[PDB]
C-alpha cells in the first residue's frame, strides 16, 4: 500500500467460442474454378420395362 | 461473361433404374435346347388304400 496498492496477478482466463463444424460432413468435395457459372446435368434412365 | 458466360461441369447425374431378380432365385436350371417342345411326364401312385 501506500503509494499504490500491490497486487499479485493469477492465470488469465481466455474464453474462446468457436461454431464447430458439423453440417460440412455432408459436403466432401471441394472443386474451385475460374470460371462464371457452374452448370450440371440431370439424367433419368428409363430402363425397367418389359 | 459479356456476350455469354461461362462453365465449369461437374459429374453427370445419371438416375439409374434397375429391377433386380428376387423371382429368379428359384429357377436354378438353365436348358438351352434346339428342339421344338419340352416333355414332361407326372405319375402318380394310390397305394394307401385298405
Amino acid at each position: 500500500a501506500g503509494l499504490y496498492t500491490t497486487y499479485q496477478l493469477l492465470e488469465v482466463q481466455r474464453k474462446l467460442k468457436t461454431l464447430p463444424a458439423f453440417f460440412l460432413q455432408w459436403f466432401p468435395r471441394q472443386i474451385n474454378f475460374q470460371e462464371d457459372m457452374i452448370a450440371f446435368d440431370k439424367v433419368i434412365q428409363d430402363v425397367t420395362r418389359v
